[PDB]
């Protein structure tokens, strides 16, 4: 293995956690040589840990209502951000050199260990305001000064937009304009959200499905091999993963 | 003046010709000390050209029906490119060191002059594909070699959206991986098409009414100072250019 890199992921509930598990999955499919960490809540049910426990290398339990957590006292000032403080964990990895994190609701299609050659902060464009980097993907190195410095930032001003994406790009304000090598291909982080598309959309090598319905929340019928109700082939893809290399992990 | 650059932009109608006429009003209106220019077609009526040299500099009829034009072999390979062909050129300007393209659906928000310190090719990064640049608004040298590249171009592979973008992006491929000064920033050319803007958008240089209606698609009603039926205030700004700094030129 590389015992010094990971992916990162996030799950708050057990819905997420089905992302993270085709996520997973889709990184040992393309081979990856690195390691898989997913971070946990404890609304994460014990069961779903276990399964979790199958495709992940670490599970790594974060609570930030706990008192004992460093986050703790930047939640009581801004309780909103609970999710937010859960994921920005991702910088206390410090047994880890550097880490790509990836959204749960993210899926794999190529090998993207090459993302390793990035520095922090190394993340995509973000359609609709691209001036500023998407939070779904991102090269960064594992230091708890960063992630004090985060915290406090939250303290602050919170996010300008109730989740991570505004206060990382906030923090890390000089991206637009400073060093093209930490812009990452958009298809590193490709938004389901058209003629460039059917021009570059095949060499896709991580599709995001952005917004209010998640892959999971679609009724899949066998059936017919997809779902009930654009590029249709990645959601047909996600569940493909999920029947094929999920579903008999722990029997 | 500065008798060596120009803005350019392009009108192959009376309707365009209204966006031009804002257009070269608002840049007028933020002082630029550049040269205006506006490239037309003979569709347009003698009497708007008429309107439009009060406000440009120069009225330059471009006219790729005609055997004499430069790009009307091109044309009769890729007769759907007539409009692109006519804006391509924009790089036969050759009396001018340096220009910035843009279309006659944009509208200048503040000086933007500051633009001449960039090279060919810089542009803003489009929404929805963020590592193709919008076309809307670029830094460029006028150049016949580059104009005939770009014909050539146009000749072999078409354009991948059927306008004047894919093509240009195909010849300017280096964008999205090689120096970061080339890349505008997103206020310099600012889709019409959320948290982000509340954040970011007051700072905004230039809005581009990108998409299918309009500015001067809208009915105005002077009664309300508005339009029947996002940020409406551009929209607003638009007829306020037009009513006031417009409508009064030819008299
Ligand atoms: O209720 C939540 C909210 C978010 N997340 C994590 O935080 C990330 C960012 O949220 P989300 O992906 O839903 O936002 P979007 O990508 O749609 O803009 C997710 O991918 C998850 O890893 C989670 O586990 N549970
Ligand atoms: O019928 C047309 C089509 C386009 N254009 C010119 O070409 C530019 C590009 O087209 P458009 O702005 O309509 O495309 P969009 O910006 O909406 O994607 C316009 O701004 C105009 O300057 C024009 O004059 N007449
Ligand atoms: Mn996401
Ligand atoms: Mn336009």
């Amino acid at each position: 293995s590389m015992t010094d890199q990971a992916f990162v992921t996030l799950t708050t509930n057990d819905a997420y956690a089905k992302g993270a598990l085709v996520l997973g999955s889709s990184l040992k499919q393309h081979r990856t040589t690195r390691r898989l960490v997913v971070l946990a809540t404890p609304q994460v049910s014990d069961s779903m840990r276990k399964v979790l426990e199958t495709v992940f290398d670490e599970v790594i339990m974060v609570d930030v209502l706990d008192s004992g957590d460093s986050a703790h006292l930047t939640l009581m000032k801004r309780p909103e951000l609970g999710v937010t403080l859960t994921k920005l964990h991702c910088w206390s990895l410090t047994q880890y050199s550097k880490c790509v994190f990836m959204d749960a609701d993210t899926l794999v299609l190529a090998n993207i260990d090459d993302l390793f050659d990035r520095e922090e902060l190394s993340a995509a464009p973000d359609p609709g305001w691209p001036d500023c980097f998407n939070s779904g993907v991102f090269v960064y190195q594992p230091s708890v000064e960063t992630y004090n410095q985060l915290l406090h930032l939250a303290s602050e001003q919170g996010s300008f937009d109730g989740g991570d994406q505004g206060i990382l790009n906030t923090f890390f304000s000089s991206w637009a304009t400073t060093d093209i090598r930490k812009h990452l291909p958009f298809i590193y982080n490709l938004s389901s959200i058209l003629p460039a598309f059917k021009v570059f959309g095949a060499s896709a090598k991580v599709v995001h499905f952005l917004g209010r319905v998640k892959p999971w929340n679609y009724t899949y019928d066998p059936k017919t091999k997809s779902v009930k109700s654009t590029h249709p082939e990645f959601l047909i893809l996600w569940w493909n993963i999920f029947t094929t290399n999920v579903l008999p992990l722990l029997q």
